[PDB]
């Protein structure tokens, strides 16, 4: 990893762009004001300063390494290599960049400002938007951990409703992304964003990401259950899709376990399969240790009604204290397919209207949670507000004729509680008056160190629902 | 890295749910039949080299993965006795061969890309083990089909508008580094993406093709000089003139892309552009022209617009195929809302004003790397052919209610047909070689890569029939 070539290359060019004699190049990032997403939960950046900013992240072979590239890639020499040469010579490769963020973990509405970026040495007033592209990547932890919540305010809206508590809530969403993701590290990336809000997760590498980065009181941040996938159901022969089931429960005949019930005919598992041949096997299993049925094809909604119909005329159906239909405690369901923010609302709110208890089902989402995600979602942006040339602190900002909501905030900011509990993004330095109390932001890295480190439990606390607090 | 703990937490409990006595899965991966049909087989050899090659397995490993396993379970259901096989009696080298289509070819939907199976019978757990970092090769198919295919809309619009393919190579620009969720995510998508064009400003991407592909070219890609909004607006509100003159003069020798859209796009290209600033303009190289930027309002309406004032100021030809060419010193890019959808929009509509398509080139970011899934080309690893008892048997998945989730049957293998084309043979029939030899070559075996591509070859591959 080099940081010399880990910007937009037309960045590389940008020092020589800038109005002479500038000192200082100030910046911040914001979710833009525009299912509406009007707060975001802030997560990501630690990880992002501890693996990619701090220390010695510039080395001689760093700078003549990304010389060679430029050269080639421009066809033209215009890598500032005195500039970089500078950072080595002076600071010991660490970078000059001081860096204000609201706490990890916060929620707060569209529109303010969450982190901003400043150089410490006049020299290196180019480094400012020169890390802006490693920075900005921060929009997808911010969205996987904001568009989770989202969700987990509706499984929580409903699971209060139907049963009057939010008992099991944070293991209702399950990710199932690790495949439907473009790599590694983004899998990495979207799981512990995810595990800011549900205890649920498939992909494993998540929990290695919070154990490095951010740390858990418990032993591990995620927990998963034994589950059943096609290939070791399909790998029986058509005609023995009944004694994989039976092999399958039998082995973990303890521990809850997911068995996948439409190889060949969701209906008919449930009906003939579950609902009779083996039956005997189900009835005999544990509170602790249910079945949990996962349809995994046709409409999702259609599917988990028809499905739970099926169930309550071969299983006794009770009533809980709300007056909702509930599955014995054995036997539970999983919708693992075509889960986004729209169909989960969408199947629960069906469901609630068939007067079945949320207590039924938990949900799996793959590419929905993980991967169909894009910055423009929250409209996250980073832009300059604030230059100092010749001495003179002036205040900058794009304002677009065609489009007012790619407007950008002026001067030096800072993020405000007001006593009714709102917020407020002072500009133009506004808040060195002191009105609305001290500033949100504190400063998490300066000069190549890590400032301040947030857990990940402290995160959890931070984003908290209002409906768990109560 | 750890490759025990590179699965989805399911699959650690596979190997107790597989019928007694299974000495063998086998498994393959296709672009299912669902717009686009032909992908480009790209990105394997990177999985391949970086993760799977090689000693993967250690004492250490097995015991982190055990230790987190145990917590992540809160039961005792890893397969130590398994994996601790792979260690002593292979050097910790997985005993797994990959069979696949040689990197860069275009093959149409629902055929075999490559296979997976295990080599010892003790194994026949792993196959599937490793389906969740081999279905991540849907990314780098995914990005490379997709940007084929606005290669393919830019290659007809700019050969009725101008009579040409040239330049090409450099119509559709990587602007997607921000937009993408990772570094890792940037390197692949980039990469994928220089298979079908040469302009990127995703560093990140000319490494990985260095490390995992290899140029005879000292670079896969090529940026020119460019203004971002901090360059612009950092001269103050009444200095943007001041800005456009130092860049455009700072850069004088070389194509400057400038964004002009800061306060009013329509005055830049008007009174900055068209009447202060022209005589800088004018006198541009065609080698190093102005390519002034917009970057908001509707893509389409907003190109028109520019085209329409540029064409006022500025002396328009009418080239050989009866459409307004700007001179050469001229030039513009939309780079805001590029997607595929939209840059077929823009040709669409510039054709329709009469304007060339030598006088535009585009920007795609999040459109380019990250607004794609797994299910825009239907990539799916399944399971087609066990070996229980020493009996080998066809399987699949055949779901009611969605007849597109069918699998394919048995041991399969692609063939070119006489007519030139491709054909998925199942059941083991392609072991009568009818259409030839097996397209798929032996990529992978026993923790080694035992047939390797270069980007050039992969290049090579990927063309146009144009
Ligand atoms: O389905 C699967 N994996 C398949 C998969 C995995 C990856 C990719 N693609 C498909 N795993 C599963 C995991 C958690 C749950 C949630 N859950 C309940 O519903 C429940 C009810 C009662 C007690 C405890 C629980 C519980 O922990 C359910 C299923
Ligand atoms: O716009 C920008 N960067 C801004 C950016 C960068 C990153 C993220 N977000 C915004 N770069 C740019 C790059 C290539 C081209 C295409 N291009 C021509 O049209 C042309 C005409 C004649 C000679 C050579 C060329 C050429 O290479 C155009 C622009």
């Amino acid at each position: 990893f080099n940081i010399l070539l880990a910007t937009d290359s037309y960045k590389v060019t940008h020092y020589k762009q800038y109005p002479p004699n500038t000192s200082k190049v100030y910046s911040y990032f914001e979710c833009r004001e525009k299912v509406k997403y009007e707060e975001t939960v802030f997560y990501g950046l630690q990880y992002i300063l501890n693996k990619y900013l701090k220390g010695k992240v510039v080395t001689k072979e760093k700078i003549q390494e990304a010389k060679d590239v430029y050269k080639e890639h421009f066809q033209d020499d215009v890598f500032n290599e005195k500039g970089w040469n500078y950072i080595l010579e002076k600071y010991d490769g660490h970078l000059p960049i001081e860096i204000k963020a609201v706490p990890e973990g916060f929620v707060i509405p569209r529109g303010n400002v969450l982190f901003t970026v400043e150089n410490t040495d006049p020299e290196c007033y180019w480094l400012t938007n020169w890390i802006e592209t490693i920075l900005v990547q921060s929009w997808y932890p911010i969205t996987v951990a904001t568009n989770s919540r989202e969700q987990k305010k509706i499984l929580a809206k409903y699971l209060l409703e139907t049963s009057g508590n939010l008992d099991g809530l944070e293991y209702k969403l399950h990710d199932f992304g690790y495949r439907g993701v473009s790599s590694q590290e983004t899998a990495g990336i979207g799981a512990s964003a995810h595990l800011v809000n549900f205890k649920g997760t498939d992909t494993v590498a998540g929990l290695a990401l919070i154990k490095k980065y951010y740390g858990t009181k418990d032993p591990v941040p995620g927990y998963s259950v034994p589950a059943a996938e096609h290939s070791t159901i399909t790998a029986w022969g058509k005609d023995h899709e009944k004694d994989a089931f039976e092999h399958i429960v039998t082995q973990f005949s303890s521990v809850p376990v997911s068995v996948v019930s439409d190889s060949y005919d969701i209906y008919n598992a449930c009906e003939k399969i579950w609902g009779e041949d083996l039956r005997h096997l189900i009835v005999s299993r544990s509170t602790q240790a249910p079945l949990i049925i996962r349809p995994d094809s046709g409409n999702p909604l259609d599917t988990v009604l028809k499905v739970l119909e099926i169930l309550g005329k071969k299983f006794p159906v009770t009533e809980n204290s709300k007056g909702y239909k509930l599955l014995p405690p054995y036997l539970r369901v999983i919708q693992g397919d075509g889960v986004d923010i729209n169909t989960l609302q969408e199947i629960v709110e069906g469901m609630k209207q068939k007067m079945w208890s949320i207590e039924n089902i938990a949900f799996g989402s793959g590419g929905g949670l993980l991967q169909k995600l894009t910055r423009d979602l929250l409209n996250c942006s980073f832009k300059c507000s604030y230059v100092v040339t010749n001495g003179l602190g002036i205040n900058v900002f794009k304002d677009p004729v065609a489009d007012p909501n790619k407007r950008s905030k002026k001067g030096r900011l800072s993020l405000h509680r007001t006593p009714a509990g709102n917020f407020v993004t002072l500009e133009e330095g506004k808040g060195d008056l002191e009105e609305y109390g001290q500033d949100l932001l504190h400063t998490v890295f300066k000069n190549g160190k890590v400032t301040k480190s947030y857990s990940f439990d402290e995160i959890r606390k931070n984003a908290q629902l209002n409906i768990e607090l109560e």
